[PDB]
């Protein structure tokens, strides 16, 4: 139907690209997932509850941890209950079931339901109120609990629309460009990898690098046609320099199980590892890219379906080797060892990464006798779920489907609060599959048609990439549409307002951008030009409301025009304020977010999210050190969202506001703090607050390598919450940031001591090791977000780094003193790196 290429029209404009395009490819796997995601889709849309999908109640399993019972010592808590004018407060019980107090209400005074005062939160569904995530936010902040007591949201809103023995050779013709401007020479480097592994290399010779270069030469590999891995990949690079320049992948095997075959032309990418470098995808962008045709002339497969010892001593070995963190390597001799005791490898599930990195994936009797031994995974399918053990072989490492889904596997047992605190980086570990549809894209399919606030994410995180990324934009593209074509028109129509707001303000934005760069002021001609502009659209363009992307909880109406303004900062971001679109809300106080252009924005989403698992981290051990990982989303090159965190400046502003300008006074800060503070109780809150958020920061920063920071990078709220900004890598050096300042506050100076200085060194020692504890989870982590987002990635170096920051191997006491002593460094260069941070 017509109705169809409408809907479909609705469709492309929502994910932001065309999945009936056929511009940038040269065979059917794209199309071939779209077909068979729905069946994944459908499936779990029929299984979902119609009126818990509705309220999406946000619940954890969790226990509350000891830092928040402190606030209820008498097993009692008071929920605010309104409804109009009136306002009650029913004191409830922990444990209380939320239909257990509505009763304890209409009879202690029935189609109603608690839902949160100014948000889309609702607090239904068989759940101890202790266990909802709002109001542990309440308790861990000391709010108070409003609710505003109406009608549950008409789950009919949510109606989804109906729907040979052979040796392997590969022929290069030749390559072509356009125009490739001190001369040089080039060759072609054909490579067949298996879970970035070269198991087979061969090259041409040496030749005149000009706009045509032709060989037709057979390149002949040693591998045996039937022995190639299903998911192996046929890598092609050009090498130039008198090193590298382009490079393009073709999966030998498809999705359907064929050998590839026929002629090729594949236009590749241009070098300016990381995840790009292993897509399937060919560079869009035919008409001023390099290329490379080949000829492939040459049938997949199938599956159906111990006792001995391990010597004393070689069992230590082994032991020795599966302790190691993810990083340490794994010599022939830990490989064969790992392989001859296949069956006792099998018995410890941290050996599981170590153990399939010593398969011989060009083998095919090997890998038969690898899936062999996945067939018996009783101990593993038994196994307490461990995330990093589970993201390990979801990375660049695997690339095999069978070891990739026992991973996936593991994944399903989680809740769904713990499918929020990794959705990020699963999504980032869909570009290591080696095809489009995946048990791991299924599994995000599933995730978020299950639950609306994963499937809110799930959609930015996916529009994110596909706005930007040339090299994965198909793959998440099919697999956003997959999505969107089932989560209902309710929904639908929510991202539709999302995205015509942001697709307003980012023009906006830009314009506003050209009328500056000018060197900093921010005239009013600029300011003026703003308040015209968005005068403009605040009138029959922008929606009367929509959600807000980084906290969909929150919907925004009208803009504060008069409040609306571009910062004085090196790039010129809008500081733009909404009134919240819903009356029932508690306040008159407007919403701000910020809107950039200049910085690459996934990367800052990277951080804070590890920021939120070290949170988790700290929690399980009764730790709060507070940090503030405010709302981020990337919407597109160099430009996204930012949310603006209320009564905060920057460390610098303070400095300036009293030396004018350069220094750098101890005190300014205590001062402020309580210049801020009214009463003595409120600040002896706010100092006590700086000590623990400040320990965190630090701790945080320094495992993730981005402790040096400057002044104008890290902000403090009035109630004293410090946290850094920016993740924008203008960064002798420094483990973190603790000056005098700081210091000041804590009540020291001039390198000496105090309670809280002291109470300050006890919390990074404890949030340190916390830490510790969880090595391969952030190890894991830490090299996902360098291989996915931060495009300066040594293989080697930069990953290693978190290893030696982790303080891998040594010992609980040997780690304690390290920190310590990195906390010493900072007090001995003071001002320095500070003062430095201009030349």
């Amino acid at each position: 139907s017509e109705e169809s290429q409408a809907f479909q029209r609705q469709l492309t404009a929502l994910i932001g690209y065309d999945v009936t395009d056929v511009s940038n490819v040269h065979d059917d796997e794209l199309e071939f997932t779209r077909r068979g995601l729905v069946t994944p889709r459908m499936a779990e849309v029929a299984s979902r509850d119609p009126k818990l999908y509705a309220m999406h109640p946000w619940v954890t399993s969790k226990p509350l941890p000891e830092y928040l019972w402190k606030k209820i010592a008498n097993n009692c808590i008071f929920i605010v209950i309104h409804r109009s004018t009136t306002s009650q407060t029913i004191k409830v019980s922990p444990d209380d079931t939320p239909g257990a107090i509505l009763q304890s209400f209409f009879t202690k005074m029935q189609d109603f339901v608690l839902r949160v005062c100014g948000r889309d939160e609702y607090l239904v569904g068989e759940t101890p109120i202790k266990n909802f995530q709002w109001v542990r936010h309440c308790l861990k902040n000391g709010e108070e609990i409003h609710v505003v007591l109406d009608t549950p949201p008409d789950p009919a809103l949510d109606e989804v629309r109906k729907e040979c023995d052979r040796k392997f050779r590969v022929k290069i013709r030749g390559i072509d460009i356009p125009v490739l401007p001190t001369d040089l020479t080039v060759f072609v480097e054909a490579n067949i990898q298996h879970g970035q592994q070269v198991l087979c290399q061969r090259r041409t010779s040496p030749k005149p690098f000009t706009e045509e270069v032709l060989w037709n030469v057979w390149l002949e590999f040693s591998i045996k046609i039937k022995d190639l891995p299903k998911g192996a990949l046929l890598n092609l690079q050009i090498y130039c320099g008198k090193q590298l320049l382009y490079y393009v992948n073709l999966l030998l095997i498809d999705h359907r199980f064929l050998l590839r075959r026929g002629e090729y032309v594949l236009h590749m990418w241009q070098i300016s590892f990381n995840a790009d470098k292993l897509t399937s995808a060919t560079n869009p962008d035919k008409e001023n890219s390099m290329s490379i045709s080949i000829l492939l002339d040459n049938h997949p497969i199938a599956l159906p379906k111990v006792r001995a010892e391990m010597p004393n001593q070689l069992r230590k070995q082994l032991e020795a080797i599966i302790a190691t963190d993810p990083l340490n390597p794994l010599t022939a001799e830990d490989k064969e060892l790992l392989w001859h005791f296949r069956y006792e490898s099998l018995k410890h599930p941290k050996a599981y990464p170590k153990l399939f990195s010593s398969v011989k994936w060009g083998q095919q009797e090997i890998v038969a006798k690898t899936y062999q031994l996945l067939a018996r995974r009783e101990v593993w399918d038994q196994s307490a779920l461990d995330v990093g053990l589970t993201m390990q072989l979801l990375d660049c490492n695997f690339s095999d489907e069978n070891v990739r889904a026992i991973a996936v596997q593991k994944l399903e047992s989680l809740e769904d609060d713990d499918v929020l605190h990794y959705l990020l980086q699963l999504v980032q570990a869909v570009k290591f599959e080696p095809y489009h549809d995946s048990a791991l894209a299924r599994f995000l399919l599933k995730r978020g048609l299950r639950n609306k606030r994963i499937g809110h994410f799930l959609f930015w995180f996916l529009r994110s990439e596909i706005a930007q990324s040339r090299h994965y934009q198909q793959r998440f593209a099919v697999i956003l549409e997959a999505y969107l074509r089932g989560c209902g028109t309710a929904m639908l129509h929510d991202f539709t307002q999302q995205v015509q707001v942001i697709e307003m303000l980012q023009k906006v934005t830009l314009d506003i951008k050209s009328l500056s760069a000018e060197k900093y002021d921010v005239s009013s001609q600029v300011i003026s030009q703003l308040k015209q502009k968005l005068e403009n659209l605040q009138n029959s363009q922008l929606p009367e409301s929509f959600r807000v992307p980084y906290d969909p909880g929150l919907k925004a109406g009208a803009l504060a025009i008069e409040k609306c303004k571009v910062m004085a900062s090196k790039k010129k971001p809008l500081w733009l304020e909404f009134k919240c679109a819903d009356p029932t809300a508690l306040s008159n106080e407007t919403i701000g977010i910020i809107f950039k252009h200049g910085d690459d924005l996934r990367q800052d989403m990277l951080i804070l999210q590890i920021l939120r698992i070290m949170e988790s981290i700290w929690e399980t051990e009764s730790l709060d050190l507070c940090l503030l990982p405010y709302g981020c989303i990337s919407t597109g090159d160099k430009i996204g969202m930012i949310e603006i965190v209320k009564d905060a400046t920057t460390i610098a502003k303070i400095q300036q506001s009293t030396v004018g300008n350069t220094g750098f006074k101890d005190e300014v800060l205590n001062h402020w703090l309580k210049e801020k503070s009214p009463t003595e109780e409120k600040f002896q809150a706010a100092v006590e607050r700086f000590v623990y958020s400040c320990a965190g920061y630090c701790v945080a920063t320094f495992v993730l390598g981005i402790g040096d920071r400057h002044n104008d990078n890290i902000m403090i709220t009035e109630t004293g919450n410090l946290f850094h900004i920016d993740f924008g890598h203008l960064g002798e050096r420094v483990p973190f940031v603790l000056t005098p300042d700081f210091l000041f506050v804590m009540g020291t100076s001039g390198k000496k001591t105090s309670p809280h200085f002291q109470k300050f060194q006890d919390i990074c020692v404890k949030a340190y090791l916390a830490l510790r504890h969880h090595t391969n989870l952030l190890i894991i982590l830490f090299s996902m977000m360098l291989m996915t987002g931060m495009p300066q990635l040594t293989s080697k170096e930069d990953i290693e780094y978190i290893r030696d920051a982790l303080t891998v191997g040594k010992n609980e006491e040997d780690a304690k003193k390290y920190f310590l002593d990195q906390i010493e460094v900072c007090r001995d260069k003071g001002w320095t790196v500070q003062f430095n941070w201009f030349l």
